[PDB]
């Protein structure tokens, strides 16, 4: 009990320094306190009750600054406090947690776009390259299932992907999965129950409202029942056994809406909106503040 799901940064004309965290137990939103340096294509993830904002870009209209910034918030405290910064400046990043360790992968730095992947560990405040993956991505989704990590979908440079890879740790390895039904840049990544799940995105042509799941065993994807908007750059999160999706864009306007799609009905429904339209979000669950 007491979890709430937070959304740190974002994108409406310029990059955004908002924390606010949404309690489904009784639909409230709170602000918190604001990141110490607005960032929008950034990833959020927790480790041991601290929420964590990784990478992103500060677009401001003096500016376009990758960020290498890990910075993490203390819920019993509201305070932002500086960790030890990446290798490299990642925007459109995505993270994922095995065993207490964020790992950051691809995304870019100005045109340069990453293959590269790094490992974060807490306690001693250091990050250190592993494996690079075997395809640049960047808007790259990822997630982790049963301490595998997954890097769905993105943008090289040249095409946007509907490829998908795996790191193996023990063996610091990653191999290609089969890749998904759509092509996928900027999707909405989680895992629930046995499968990951790629929600949205951009294709090339469009923001996706397809959404397409991935079975560990069977090696397949599958879509599921597509959310009601057409998302690109949405934030993604699981809680009480349902995905909670978070604003994106959809072609025309910067989304507030807030979907929560429910498994075992295979349906979508609008749970809440977010104060303000905003893409290109962090999201993380934890304990209320
Ligand atoms: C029109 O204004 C917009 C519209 C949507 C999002 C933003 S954003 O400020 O949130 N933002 C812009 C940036 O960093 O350029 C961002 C953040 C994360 C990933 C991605 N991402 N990565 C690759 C692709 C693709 O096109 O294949 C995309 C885009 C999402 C499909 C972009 C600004």
């Amino acid at each position: 009990v007491g979890r709430l799901i937070y959304t740190a940064g974002g994108y409406f004309r310029q990059s955004l320094s908002y924390l606010e965290a949404y309690n489904p137990s009784n639909g409230s939103w709170l602000r918190l306190a604001d990141l110490q340096v607005p960032r929008s294509g950034l990833a959020g993830c927790v480790v041991g009750g601290l929420l964590y904002a990784v990478g992103g870009r500060n677009n401001s209209p003096d500016g376009n600054t990758d960020s290498s910034a890990l910075d993490c918030y203390n819920p019993m405290t509201n305070q932002w406090s500086p960790c030890a910064s990446m290798s490299v400046p990642r925007n459109r990043i995505g993270v994922g947690v095995i065993d207490g360790h964020i790992y950051a992968v691809g995304g870019s730095h100005g045109c340069i776009h990453h293959s590269s992947v790094e490992r974060y560990e807490p306690e001693r405040d250091e990050w250190h390259l592993v494996a690079p993956m075997l395809t640049r991505r960047i808007g790259v989704g990822v997630a982790v299932l049963n301490r595998l990590l997954y890097a769905v979908g993105g943008f090289d440079g040249t095409n946007r992907l509907n490829s998908a890879e795996c790191y193996y740790p023990e063996r610091n390895e990653w191999r290609m999965i089969t890749p998904m039904n759509t092509i996928r840049s900027g999707a909405g990544v989680c895992v629930l129950h046995n499968c990951i799940y790629a929600a949205g995105g951009y294709d090339g042509q469009d923001q996706l409202n397809s959404v397409e799941r991935y079975d560990v065993e069977t090696e397949t994807w599958t879509f599921v029942a597509p959310m009601r908007h057409h998302r690109s750059a949405l934030g993604i999160t699981v809680h009480q056994g349902k995905i909670y999706v978070l604003g994106g864009y959809d072609g025309h306007t910067f989304l507030d809406s807030v979907e929560c799609y429910d498994p075992d009905s295979d349906t979508w429904s609008e749970v809440t909106r977010m104060t303000s339209g905003r893409s290109g979000v962090g999201v993380a669950v934890t304990m209320e503040p």
